[PDB]
């Protein structure tokens, strides 16, 4: 076959169509180049490029053995020499989440003129959720260059329309995630440990003050840390385990952690709490990894300090370089989790830093962000739908 | 917004449509539940799916503002109501591969054929690469217990029409590839060591017969490799190292090793041939897992024998097992690769078991089966495509 021919079927959808396609393409000289087909909302497109003999091509014999085929059945088609034409598509250079309840027109609308006005062309356009929100996906190609320019525009759009936009890499290599750190207060855990531990010291009211402090990044976290656990000076160590005991996973948690065990993801969690209340969390969701802070202890009385060294910003970023580095997985390939200023370093060192539900100094830097209660928005994120989730679960 | 409303854009492709679609639709109560793009081809499929207040979709307005701004530019919309409407599609069960140089129209014919008889609904066909093969992909939605009858069916056409046609699970899980190893002679290294070794003794034309006697299953392994090794009684061991010094790649194997490492696969080869050759090599190669015999030298001299314990065919398994254990990776993530009967237990013990360019006692019990002499068609089979690579491979 030396000269080639595109094929475009399109309508109502029907069965057979396709293999009545390919049968009748077969009485003429015809092999295969690509073949692109999809159905959406019952609207059939088929598009079939292919070499054929020039002799074939150049005969209304293959026109009208085509056009009748299609035709009969109700459906439309063209057929059209080709041969400048490309073959395959390229590749995706990235890829828009918009997450939203609800997600209005007008917020879809913005997202799709900031997109427009930066070059930007849309490839394909899916849904994937839409529980326990709506989640669309974008798969867009970026003029080089532009990609800063395009998260800047749809993070105004995300604030002025009130859904979540994300814009990731599509490329092979950063989008094979392996590794994923969760911090635990206020992201993977309903509220704040030491806000809870605070309480029973009849503290809760100076310790959530100096936390949300803290976690907006108006405070230095380790005095911040120190000025909060000085407040539990004289309790019962036995304070531990009732506040241990207490701890609500957030909504979405147990499926975003068995999701990514079905990934194959090593997960771990990154905290500047308290070890005791942490590990025998991370021991039952089977974490991999776990670095936290160390409450001080004398005769079974908390001292109100902590034993060093203390965790804090840049300590994060570290204990994620450690942890991936034993895991033999590159920094590119991470994933970092938090909803404080607390976890700044972090998310800028892993490979793509998730804020969840978090304050404005995070949200700023981080490369995407998510504004509801479900920690399981996380998995859109990462390439998973809600169907795919629903349907690996079933088989139990 | 509590009535539903599906809007179904089709024509062909123009810039603008979609931001302009979405900005008519705000001027109405509308809140978005799905939303699907594509083209094809110039071929605009734009099906969206809304909620929007009652008395909005009881009247005409909506209607006109649609269709005034969608025929205005050239497309044609249909609007309608839903309520029983599915939101989301649901994920496909399978996804098949059609390899071929080339593919035939009859062929893909005879697979789309194949398909259809089994109520095998077809999903999504795109193309995956237009070099080094032609090679096709479809998503499909298989009927609970038909996917044996069809790999079969499947089977039957491979061999009939003379392409590769391979069906896998795509759930999230059995689809999230983490390990592969290669067997390396005729798979990961042109042709057969042994007999490069006999060479060197004047005795390839024994040691050839033997091997293709071992390699189609009519032989024991062991015994056959005893049989083989002893022609190499007497030669100095300096000829381990000249044939590993003449050992070629197989086509596509440094593309399909460095894709895999892009991907963070754990990556080995299990061998029933001889260490000092393959470590050296495995070492080049950057690979994480070596298994091999070992000839038994004396004085600087082969004795024609190997030093215990043979990895037999069993001993594939068992290595893979291993491998597998050791890097954390459940047997249903683990991928092999050979073209000998001395493979079959190893691709049978592994979640996706590949024939590549292989004697009919391993075609007949593999999952999937390569008949081109390229090596990175494997690559095609774990849902890579050669626009993917390529574009990877361009970052450098
Ligand atoms: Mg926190
Ligand atoms: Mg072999």
């Amino acid at each position: 076959p030396k000269v080639s021919v595109l094929i475009t079927v399109t309508g109502v959808d029907q069965p057979g169509v396709t293999a009545t396609l390919f049968e009748v393409l077969s009485r003429h000289g015809v092999e295969l180049l690509n073949v692109e087909q999809v159905v959406i909302r019952h609207r059939l497109t088929l598009g079939v490029l292919v070499c054929c003999p020039a002799d074939v091509a150049d005969g209304p014999a293959l026109r009208h053995d085509v056009e009748a085929a299609i035709r009969k059945v109700g459906l439309d088609v063209s057929i059209e020499r080709s041969d400048d034409v490309p073959i395959i598509r390229e590749p995706s250079t990235h890829t828009i989440f918009v997450l939203g309840r609800p997600i209005t027109a007008a917020a879809f609308g913005a997202v799709a003129r900031e997109v427009a006005a930066l070059g930007v062309n849309i490839d394909l356009i899916r849904g994937v959720s839409d529980y326990p929100v709506i989640g669309l996906e974008l798969r867009v190609s970026v003029p080089p260059g532009a990609d800063g320019a395009l998260r800047t525009a749809l993070n105004r759009v995300s604030s002025e329309e009130h859904v979540d936009v994300a814009v990731e890499d599509y490329t092979l290599e950063r989008r094979a995630k392996r590794l994923i750190v969760f911090d635990v207060d206020s992201t993977l855990v309903q509220g704040e440990v030491i806000e809870m531990l605070a309480a029973k010291a009849g503290a809760e009211g100076q310790v959530a003050a100096i936390t949300d402090a803290a976690m907006r990044g108006e405070l230095d976290f380790a005095q911040s840390l120190q000025q909060r656990v000085a407040t539990l000076a004289g309790l019962p160590a036995t304070v531990i385990d009732e506040v241990a005991g207490q701890l609500e996973l957030m909504p979405g948690a147990r499926t975003t952690l068995r999701t990514l065990r079905r990934l194959g993801y090593a997960c771990g969690v990154v905290s500047g709490g308290f070890r005791r209340i942490i590990e025998p969390l991370a021991e039952e969701l089977m974490l991999d990894y776990v670095a936290a802070n160390e409450l001080e202890i004398v005769d079974g009385t908390l001292t109100g300090r902590v034993v060093g060294p203390i965790i804090d910003r840049a300590g994060k970023a570290t204990a994620l370089r450690e942890f991936a580095q034993r895991a033999g997985v590159p920094m590119a390939q991470t994933v970092a989790v938090g909803g404080g200023a607390n976890d700044i370093d972090m998310l800028a060192a892993a490979g793509l830093g998730i804020a969840f539900n978090a304050k404005p100094a995070l949200r700023e830097v981080a490369d995407a962000s998510l504004s509801h209660p479900y920690l399981d928005t996380v998995l859109f994120l990462l390439g998973v739908t809600r169907g795919e989730i629903e349907a690996a679960d079933a088989i139990d």
